Parts: structure tokens; C-alpha cells; sequence
């Protein structure tokens, strides 16, 4: 209910916990002599301090580190050669890991998953599992956050996991990332590519549909090519993903829900950086403008979208503080129930260039009917008013989808109105230009301020009448159309 | 019963407060780059440390800072530009607010009204809201002290709005200033023009006809040319109002 630009600035700076009885353990002699050993972590190293149990209430594996989740541990290898594993830490409660492991290959995932989740005490404690790895090819499937035991028991509070190696963070294809209504991670590799189901935002619980259940990748120390392959935010509920990138975000198919919000968030332009009791300073950021270089490819937008009837629609929407959003040849898909499915591709200070086929319901033509307006909805450099929202394909609607656009130039190639009808090809943002190349109306409600139309076909509308090219606004004086060819 | 000039001659020279947990708030990078940008202050800053709520007994909203009414906070801008709104901060509680916000334009009015009022603790706290816009441009209704729930729950003590901008504080039509029963306010712009209906002593309470309820608008600071529109000095009861003006 906050939003997201609250929550992770409030989480941002904070002490890490309070704990006693810090827990030292080292890696001696016998790990940093076999380079290929392939050790394991927790029956090798980690089960001397780290004990297994039973949640009494609806439980299947417990774990904390010693007398309570209130003690940090640690572990100093830094110089121990080889491969290693995690392989089945699941429902690991605990608090304040940091496996220091230089010049070592770790590997979250061998023939079992793994789980990293806080509890809901009286003090709000985080976890901040840290990994200082090599290289860490998580390779199966990982929670954070998660339900420890099943709905009753103990709540879970927020938690942090940092991974932070220094060759590269791969994936496998089975390798479902899922973090959920607090957790948040950061990367600080080079050319971190999950070629896996990345998962922000889930269901925390078996019905609860109303958790704000925010998220973040804050891939921010990223030095290499960050490619992500497959997310999905939200799940049956209002989540509000956020990633805070490191200027190149080459992703693949992202499927958002109906009332799901996603903020990409480029980089600056030089980049990052009986008593009174004084509580540290909270530094806060508003929406900044991003980086000369800031290149944000989503090539594929697709759409979940079932459920009940509210009296709007939902709004999906991506927000994206780079000076280029290119969408590729994937284009936007848009999933439609009996409302009307509405996505926001917003963007902030910068440009958006589609060049993809505008779909819905997964096919190009896509009739909607009357309750169902499905909008499409452009915003190119809202804050900086000289954004550009080129559509470089041909783009195609059925009946009863609304394009609309609020930019400063919004040039075109090709617009297909005329066999559906009832389209609100709407302009009213726009500021001096609009660059269309060839349009096809049947019952248009077309509302520019300035334009120059090269070519124009109008197009009648069967038999029926009331349907016709309308422009419900002024056309201002230097307006053109080059051609007009009715039918 | 005692007469104002004891009043305001009493709440003139008071400590502020005993706070713990004195909260700092700064505005870093982002809102400092954007002169135009039309922020808010809320729902974008203020409802990170500020926590709403439901007073038992007859109230409809509630808000206070964090844990109780016995925490300062402050924010801490100094260089963030544009125009902002705070819209809709009804039945304030809190304590010990002070948004300091140079070359900032503000307006406390945007589709609802506010309201500054404290609790009647065992503690006799004050508010010392302060604001230290550049132009301030009030714009709605304001209420200071006011009736927090209705009649019942917890009583109101007295409290401070302190409005201190660099260019000038005017107010629309419809913006009905209403200071009540304990209020004062200061201003330190230059040439004030309050051109709404300025209420100076009201009825903290639905039927209290024999409450003392003083008030005070020291405008002490104003170096430019005051000009009032419209006051009104009571309501029903024996109100003993004061203004300290600047010699015009």
C-alpha cells in the first residue's frame, strides 16, 4: 500500500541486526589442496552450527543456527580449492550467514532445492545470507522468503541474499527463482545470465490475494552483461516488482499479471556514488533520470490475465528510468478477460522504440468485445518532454482496442484499425509530430494536434452506419495529409 | 478565564518537547533535478514515518509519527526544486514535524483540506509544526487544533503551525483557515495575502458554548505588506483572539 519506492529506500540503509554470539568457524587445512574434491557444504562444513528441527505446527524441515535465530555465523575459507554444493537446505530459518569462499565454485542446487526465510519476532529481523563465491550456478530451484511451515505456525518477516561471486552467475532451465512478499537479492558478478524462470512476487500464503508483496533484483554492482531469460511478477495478488540495473538489460519473455507493476531502474549518469536518541538518516530518492547509455531491450512482453470482474480493469504497468526501452521482435501480447486487460508501457526520461506486433489475446488481429477494452498505452519521456515513441512495424488492431500515446514525437509505420472498429487511437500527449505512414480506419476516434499523414485509406464499415473516421480534436495548422484515398 | 496577554505571553518562551527517537529524513537525488515536476508529499515522502490508523472511539482517520505522539521527526530537503502538495492530511496528531524544503514551492491544498492538532496527554505536548517553503500557497481549508474524533475519545491540547517561506504565502477563495481553541500560528514570508475566510476561534466541541478559546496569527516576521481579506473572531462562545502584527 506504501509502493515500491518507499520500501526498498527504507530498506536500503538499515543496521544489519543485533546479534550475540557470533559464531566463528574457519576451513583449515585438507579443503585447499584437492581442486576438483567436490566437498558439500552443509554435512561437511555447516551442520557442526547448524541444527535441523521440528516447527511444532504444520511444519516439514526447520533450521536456525544455534539456540535461536538472534546468532550470526560465519565462515572464512579464502583460500579453499574445489566445488562444492548446498544441495537440500530447505525452510532455513537462521539469520546472518556470509560463506566467505574465495577462489571456489559453489553450486545451490544438487537433486534438491533450497529455502532462505526470517521470522516474524517482536524485533523485525532480516536474514542478509551473504555468498562471496567465484563462480555460483544456482542450477535448480530456490525460494526466498518463502512459507516455512504451512500457512499457521510462525509469519515470516523480510530477508536479504547477496551473491556476490566474481566470474559469473549462470543458471539451469529448471532453476525457478521465486522470491517472495519481502525478500529482496543483489548480484555483484560479471555477465550474470539466469537462463531460468525468475519468479518476483508470490503467493505467500494459500489465499491471501491482498498482500502488497513487493520484490527486488537490485542487480546493481553488475560489472559484465546482465541477461535475464524468463520472469514473471506478480501472482494472483497486486505485487510491485522493481529492479534497480546496471544500464543493460537484455531480458526475454516477461509475463506480467493484471495488477502487477515492474520498475526498471537505469543508473544515474556517473553512476552510483528517558533521553533523547537519534535515529540514523533515511536518504530517499524520487523518480531520477537515467544514464546517456542506458539501453533496456525487453524483447517480449506477454500477459497472465484470469480471474473475477472488478469496475475497472487492473493496469499492469513497467516503468523505466532508461534513455532507450527497445522492444524487439517478440512485440506485446495482452491477455483479455470479460473486463478490459489494460498494460502501461511507461517510460519515464527516455524513448521507446517497438519494432513488434502489437497483439492481443495471442493473435494479431485480436477482437475484444464491448466490456473488454483492452489499452495500449504509451508514455515516451514524460519528464523530459522531448521522448520519442517510434513504432518501426506495422502494427494491427481488432475491435474494441484502444491505442493511446503521450509523447513528444511519435513517429510510425503502419496502423490497421479498419477491421475491427471501435478503436480510440487516441494522441492527445503528443506534442508536434506524428509521423504516420499508412492508416485504415473504419470507426476511429483519432485525436492529434499535429501530424502529416503521407497516405490515407478510410475505409467504410460493411453495411452498418455510425461508424466512420472521426478527428475529435482541433487539427491546429501545420497539418498535412500527402494522400487520401477513400474506398 | 485568565485573559490572552497571560496566554500568549505564557506559550510565548516554552521548551518544545521531550522527544526519543528523533527520526531524520533527507531527500537525496531524484527530486533535485526536475522544476516542474508536480510531486507529492505523502504518499512520495511523508507516509514512509508517518503511520495512519483508527482511533478508538468516534474518529474517521488518525495519524501520528511512529509508536505514539512523542517522536519528532524532520525532513531535510535544502535543495530539492519543483512544486509539491500535501492533499489530504486530516486529523493529524503526531508532534514535532518540520519539512524544511528551500527553493521548493508548496501548497497545503489539492482536492482536501488539513488538519494540525494534538492529544491532551498527561505530558502537556505541543505540535511546533513547522514549514520552511519558498512560496506556501495554502489554496484549501486548514484546520489547527481541531476536534479529533467527535466529542468523545481523546481531548486536544494545544498546539504551533509556523510558516516560513521566502516569497510570500497568498490562499484562494475557498480556503477557510479555522484555528481553534488552543492554536496559534506564526508567519515569516513577505507580503501575506490571506484572501480567504480566516477563522479565528471556533467550536472545539458540539454544544461547549463556555470555553475560553484563544488564539493568535503573530505575524512578526512579515517584512512585506500583510493584507487580510476576511476574519471572524468567535463562534458562539467567548473567544479572546490576538494578532501581533508588523506595523501594516
Amino acid at each position: 500500500l506504501l509502493g515500491w519506492g518507499l520500501k526498498q529506500a527504507e530498506e536500503a540503509n538499515k543496521t544489519p541486526d543485533k546479534p550475540d554470539k557470533v559464531w566463528r568457524i574457519q576451513a583449515g587445512k585438507g579443503f585447499n589442496e584437492f581442486p576438483n574434491k567436490e566437498y558439500d557444504l552443509y554435512k561437511s562444513l555447516l551442520s557442526s552450527k547448524i541444527d535441523g528441527g521440528w516447527d511444532w505446527g504444520n511444519a516439514a524441515t526447520h533450521y536456525w543456527i544455534k539456540g535461536g535465530q538472534w546468532n550470526k555465523l560465519e565462515v572464512d575459507m579464502k583460500d579453499a580449492v574445489g566445488t562444492y554444493k548446498l544441495s537440500g537446505l530447505r525452510n532455513f530459518t537462521g539469520g546472518d550467514l556470509d560463506v566467505n569462499m574465495q577462489k571456489a565454485t559453489l553450486r545451490l542446487g544438487q537433486f534438491n532445492g533450497n529455502s532462505f526465510t526470517s521470522y516474524k519476532d517482536s524485533a523485525d529481523r532480516t536474514t542478509r545470507v551473504d555468498f562471496n563465491a567465484k563462480n555460483i550456478l544456482i542450477d535448480n530451484f530456490l525460494e526466498i522468503n518463502n512459507r516455512v511451515g504451512s500457512g499457521a505456525g510462525r509469519k515470516a518477516s523480510s530477508t536479504v541474499l547477496t551473491l556476490q561471486a566474481s566470474e559469473g552467475i549462470t543458471s539451469s532451465k529448471n532453476a525457478e527463482i521465486s522470491l517472495y512478499d519481502g525478500a529482496t537479492l543483489n548480484l555483484a558478478s560479471n555477465s550474470v545470465k539466469l537462463n531460468g524462470n525468475v519468479w518476483m512476487g508470490r503467493l505467500q500464503y494459500v489465499g491471501a490475494y491482498l498482500a502488497p508483496s513487493y520484490s527486488t533484483i537490485n542487480t546493481s554492482k553488475v560489472t559484465g552483461e546482465v541477461n535475464f531469460n524468463h520472469l514473471t511478477v506478480g501472482d494472483h495478488n497486486a505485487a510491485q516488482a522493481g529492479i534497480i540495473a546496471s544500464n543493460k538489460t537484455h531480458i526475454g519473455t516477461l509475463d506480467l499479471w493484471q495488477s502487477a507493476g515492474l520498475n526498471i531502474i537505469a543508473p544515474p549518469e556517473g553512476g552510483y556514488k528517558q533521553k533523547t536518541e537519534v535515529q540514523p538518516t533515511q536518504v530517499i530518492d524520487g523518480p531520477f533520470a537515467g544514464g546517456k547509455d542506458t539501453v533496456v531491450n525487453i524483447d517480449r512482453i506477454n500477459t497472465k490475465a484470469d480471474g473475477t470482474i472488478k469496475v475497472g480493469g487492473f493496469k499492469a504497468s513497467l516503468t523505466t528510468n532508461a534513455a532507450h526501452l527497445n522492444i524487439g521482435k517478440g512485440g506485446v501480447n495482452l491477455s483479455n478477460q470479460a473486463s478490459g486487460r489494460t498494460l502501461l508501457v511507461e517510460n519515464l526520461t527516455g524513448n521507446i522504440t517497438v519494432d513488434g506486433p502489437l497483439r492481443v489475446n495471442n493473435q494479431v488481429g485480436g477482437y475484444a468485445l464491448a466490456g473488454s477494452s483492452a489499452n495500449f498505452e504509451f508514455k515516451a519521456g514524460v519528464d523530459t518532454k522531448n521522448g520519442t515513441a517510434t513504432f518501426n512495424n506495422d502494427i494491427s488492431l481488432g475491435r474494441f482496442v484502444n491505442l493511446k500515446v503521450d509523447a513528444h514525437t511519435a513517429n510510425f509505420k503502419g496502423i490497421d484499425t479498419g477491421n475491427g472498429g471501435f478503436n480510440t487511437l487516441d494522441f492527445s500527449g503528443v506534442t508536434n509530430k506524428v509521423n504516420i505512414n499508412k492508416l485504415i480506419t473504419a470507426s476511429t476516434n483519432v485525436a492529434v494536434k499535429n501530424f502529416n499523414i503521407n497516405e490515407l485509406i478510410v475505409k467504410t464499415n460493411g453495411v452498418s452506419v455510425g461508424e466512420y473516421t472521426h478527428f475529435s480534436e482541433d487539427i491546429g495548422s501545420q497539418s498535412r495529409i500527402n494522400t487520401v484515398r477513400l474506398e
